[PDB]
């Protein structure tokens, strides 16, 4: 048709190929995923006109939420007897006067009750109900749920930050009439044996292609649950790359009945000179998306080797064949049977299970020979019941011995009761053994739910069986808040890349929130957007991204005035750090200008939602305070005009530096774990103020970055623009610049704001490893409180060292009471922390798969280890952090 026609164009041009390459792609999986799921898509429609239009206004503005209603005492001590001071206002007749109605409400007022208040203050002034609704003065949010007042973010933030609460009052007509009328046209592409083998496992190694120049090749295989082993790597005969034709059958100590679901195929060629080098790989599951297991031949397109690759097999990598099939190309060919061999269905593992039970018990009285997994009846003592409890509370990081493996195992039915234990009762499993893994899929099948945050330890490149992801996805749905995903979302669209399929429900369960929460879908699209380049994850992708831009809807029209701005700015940085790299400042900033001044760059730049916080409008450009930065790889400062009527009350202008060449994804996750860290800090009762700034990938090392308002860096400040030198620095300058900023009531505030900032962040950078801290690696705002800018290296010893310039802004002249109160802080955010180890372990775990540097084995991931004092005692580890902490 003419509208499908004009959408392909448009969703291409978001996702940054034709959707019409996906119609040209001929596998089953692809076209199975593009047709199935569509029902997602429906559903979150259906979901959008269930309650039209408010539940319409609900998804394009949804309520910005505190993940509780709690507020902890020191929150809750700033009100005036619980209360809070709001300001109303009200745009009223032709010449659009701003009318404001100062009112003292209940912090747990519902905003119906407030807007109750604005107008029985209004007419009380001179001397309606359900007709209007709550927006925040300046930006594109709304209070259009009944959670209290104080449970929305802008509300406690303005609490905390002690700020006056604007907002205004509007008709929920003249939102509704804002709203646009969704349209889900459905597209139109919409429109055997079992178990019983007796064999060995076997596979044979046809030939190879597109392999030469430089002394003998060899095809290294293996059978992975994961990342382990089922077995032996088993190899082909050494050949030297002229003539690569092996056509042997290689032959595995696995048989075809005890190869679980998640089982895949490692393979990959190898060169020999003492000296063992991988050359090209690629991943296989043994078992395609409908449960067939591989028949016939196959030609994998093989994948070019990883940088700093610790083996000679990649089984973490990403299974399939290379899209670029003009690359090493390997030939396989595998046994056949009587027709086509499908995985047994749950019920055929039941009867199996209920047998490796009954005639288990037929194994253990009824058999002789003795295993240290078979589960005992009755012989279940409070001596060892304490000792599951024991394993229980160890980390994901912590090795769990043969001997605890073995007992675990034998107690499983017991540990149904700490539901807590699933992670390692499921290392446990022998997964080359299918009499153990029947059993386990039942213990799953009825395993309590587990909360959000446990559930996503098994979501992980640990753990791939499809029904232990399952369940993991099912705790997601029923526990996960929409606020905890926004948090989370970076690693749960990392984790994607893990599973074995493209039609799952991990991604359905994503795709579902996307398509019903349009903040959530903002970034899920932006964090797979960002990932297009890479081709090892460009198709998985590229298909969800089209999913959502079909029924996302004119939304879609707002996510291509950000990628046509993120173009044009990708394209002018690119011509500049191209043409103009070396050149003067001068130079660069006069071929800035003329070149932003030009009329398809002024445009597309210009009147669009910013990718940081979708609800900040982006007006016109101040090309006066747009300019390159004197900072390290050129970023772009950028301002523009906020065109919201009442921009008066949040911030006039927004500003955001564009990076072109630095990668990003490390200072994003330092950022989200900061963030953790401070909700951790703040729910417990300590107001550690930190400064967790918006920072967003967008691709291929380019990027955006939140400007902070009033802030100035450590070294700007020590030399109060280059009077003194880096000799000639007196270390109380400083507390000096601070003073002369903050006076009387204003000072006292100012030190102590800083000192909790000083504390957070000691602790933050020690605990994650945080090194190379410097002048230009720490800031601090006008009112004292202090932050750290870019994140150039984590886990790779004091990570920062307390300066003699924070320690004098502590006090004013190492022995004070500021001092014993501020080292306290420290002791107290280290320990709440640690009391916390499990989750940052995890968020840090999910993130190996991702391409990082800094984050590719799990012994980077063994720091945090280090830092926390794990295998101590609690006081132990206050021991540790007091020694690290007392050296100056
Ligand atoms: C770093 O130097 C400067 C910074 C700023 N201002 C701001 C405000 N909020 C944030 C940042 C910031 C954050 C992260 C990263 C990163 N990830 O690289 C880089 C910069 N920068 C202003 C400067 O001169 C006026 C300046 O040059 C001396």
């Amino acid at each position: 048709n003419r509208e499908e026609k004009i959408l392909n164009r448009e969703i291409g041009f978001a996702i940054g190929m034709p959707v019409c390459e996906f119609d040209m792609v001929k596998d089953p999986e692809v076209q199975d995923f593009r047709r199935n799921i569509l029902n997602v898509c429906k559903e979150a429609v259906d979901l959008r006109d269930l309650n039209s239009p408010h539940s319409r206004a609900m998804y394009v503005y949804p309520p910005n939420v505190e993940s509780s209603p709690e507020l902890p005492k020191h929150i809750y001590n700033k009100l005036d007897k619980g209360q809070i001071i709001v300001v109303i206002w009200v745009i009223v007749s032709p010449n659009n006067d701003k009318q404001k109605y100062t009112l003292k409400i209940n912090h747990d007022c519902v905003p119906e009750q407030v807007i109750a208040e604005a107008i029985r203050k209004k007419t009380r002034s001179m001397l309606y109900q359900g007709k209007y609704i709550l927006k925040v003065c300046g930006c594109d949010e709304y209070f259009l749920e009944k959670y209290p007042l104080s449970q929305y973010k802008y509300i406690r933030s303005c609490i905390m930050l002690g700020r006056m609460p604007n907002l205004m009052l509007m008709a929920k007509e003249s939102l509704y009439s804002q709203l646009p009328m969704d349209c889900f046209t459905m597209p139109s592409y919409s429109r055997k044996s079992l178990w019983v083998i007796n064999s060995a496992l076997r596979i044979k190694i046809l030939c190879a292609t597109y392999v030469n120049v430089n002394d003998k090749i060899y095809v290294r295989t293996g059978i992975y649950h994961g990342g382990e082993p089922l077995c032996d790597n088993v190899n082909t005969q050494r050949v030297p790359c002229s003539n690569p034709r092996w056509n042997e059958w290689l032959n595995y100590d696995i048989y075809i009945p005890d190869l679980p679901r998640a089982a895949r195929l490692c393979l990959s060629i190898c060169s020999v000179k003492e000296e063992h080098c991988p050359l090209a790989w690629g991943n296989i599951n043994l078992f395609d998306y409908t449960d067939t297991l591989v028949s016939g031949k196959m030609a994998l397109n093989l994948w070019p080797v990883p940088h700093g690759l610790e083996d000679l097999l990649n089984p973490i990598g990403v299974t399939g064949s290379n899209p670029n099939k003009e690359t090493p190309c390997l030939e396989l060919e595998f046994d056949w049977f009587s027709s086509v061999v499908k995985f047994p269905d749950m019920s055929v593992i039941e009867e199996h299970a209920n047998w490796s039970v009954s005639r288990e018990a037929g194994f253990s009285y009824s058999h002789a020979g003795l295993s240290n997994r078979l589960a005992r009846d009755n012989e279940l003592r409070e001596n060892d019941k304490e000792q599951l409890k024991a394993i229980s509370t160890r980390d994901p990081l912590s090795e769990i011995t043969e001997q605890e493996k073995d007992f675990l195992w034998s107690h499983r039915h017991y540990c149904v009761t700490i539901p807590e234990i699933l992670p390692k009762l499921l290392l446990s499993v022998k997964w080359n053994s299918r009499d153990e893994v029947a059993q386990m899929y039942c213990l799953v099948k009825d395993w309590p739910p587990i909360k959000p945050e446990q559930a996503m330890e098994l979501l992980d490149c640990n753990y791939p069986d499809p029904m232990v992801r399952g369940f993991a996805v099912r705790c997601l749905e029923k526990y996960l808040t929409d606020d905890k995903l926004s948090q989370y979302l970076i690693q749960l669209v990392q984790v994607l890349k893990y599973e074995q399929y493209l039609d799952n429900l991990l991604v359905r369960f994503l795709l579902k929130k996307a398509l019903t929460n349009q903040r959530i879908g903002h970034f899920f699209f932006w964090h797979l957007k960002s990932e297009m380049h890479n081709k090892t994850v460009s198709q998985r992708f590229g298909l969800l991204l089209e999913s959502y831009c079909r029924a996302c809807g004119m939304y879609l029209k707002h996510l291509n005035r950000q990628v046509e701005a993120m173009e044009k700015l990708i394209n002018l940085t690119d011509i500049l750090k191209q043409e103009k790299k070396d050149e003067t400042q001068k130079v660069q900033m006069k071929f800035l200008v003329e070149q932003m001044r030009r009329p398809d760059f002024m445009d597309a730049l210009q009147g669009f939602l910013s990718p940081l916080n979708p609800a900040h409008q982006l007006g016109n450009l101040r090309l006066e305070e747009c300019r390159i930065m004197s900072s390290a790889k050129r970023p772009l400062w950028l301002n523009w005009e906020n065109p919201d009527i009442m921009s008066e009350l949040l911030f006039q202008n927004n500003e955001i530096i564009f990076k072109n060449g630095d990668d990003l994804r490390q200072d994003m996750l330092t950022l989200q774990i900061i963030r953790i860290m401070e909700n951790i800090w703040q729910n417990q009762g300590l107001d550690l103020r930190m400064l967790p700034y918006g920072c967003l990938s967008i691709g291929d090392c380019v990027g955006l970055i939140e400007v902070v308002r009033n802030s100035h860096t450590i070294m700007q400040i020590q030399c109060k623009g280059g009077l003194k030198g880096a000799l000639q620095f007196n270390s109380h300058t400083l507390h000096q610049w601070l003073k002369d900023k903050n006076k009387g009531e204003i000072y006292d505030a100012a030190i102590d704001l800083f000192t909790r900032s000083c504390a957070g962040y000691c602790v933050a950078t020690f605990i994650l490893g945080i090194g190379d801290r410097h002048n230009s690696n720490i800031m601090v705002k006008d009112d004292g409180q202090l932050f750290h800018i870019d994140f150039g290296h984590f886990l790779d010893r004091v990570p920062f060292v307390l300066t003699q310039d924070f320690l004098i802004v502590i006090s004013k002249g190492t022995k004070t009471r500021e001092f014993e109160r501020f080292q306290e802080m420290c002791y107290k955010a280290y320990l709440a922390i640690r009391q916390h180890a499990n989750l940052f372990i995890n968020l840090f775990s999910m993130m190996l798969g991702s391409g990082m540097p800094e984050l590719q084995s799990f012994d980077d991931i063994a720091y945090i280890r280090k830092t926390l004092a794990l295998d101590k005692t609690e006081q132990e580890a206050l021991e540790y952090f007091m020694k690290q902490m007392n050296d100056a």
